[PDB]
């Protein structure tokens, strides 16, 4: 139908906007700490600690499959990245500190994304 097409076009455009958001958030992780899944070869007990692992490569896969229906879903996954790290790693570590800086810097990007999503509909 024409309606399904128009709905598909909306999703495509949201995907374009989320791709730009994702690129901007990932630039705030220049050490690439959050770029890939935590390795289960190298941290074999990780899943005993963290039940829903997340990382930027995994978000990118979902994004490119148009698997984010709205900004809320995308934000949920970004928050997992931060929140998982801040639980597994102690406060005095380069990992925890990188998550705090990513959270703080990402807030600005996400604040305007929410306005753009609402604005363009």
């Amino acid at each position: 139908s024409m309606e399904q097409v128009a709905m598909e076009l909306r999703l495509t455009e949201l995907t374009r906007l989320l791709r730009s958001v994702l690129d901007q958030l990932q630039d705030k992780d220049p050490a690439r700490i959050f770029a890939q899944p935590v390795s289960l070869k190298e941290v074999p007990d990780y899943l005993d600690h963290i039940k829903h692992p997340m990382d930027f490569a995994t978000m990118r896969k979902r994004l490119e499959a148009q698997g984010y229906k709205n900004l809320h879903e995308f934000e949920e996954d970004f928050d997992l990245i931060i929140d998982n790290c801040m639980k597994y790693n102690a406060r005095d570590t380069v990992f925890y500190r990188a998550a705090v800086r990513l959270r703080d810097q990402g807030g600005v990007v996400l604040r305007q994304a929410r306005r753009e999503v609402d604005s363009i509909g």
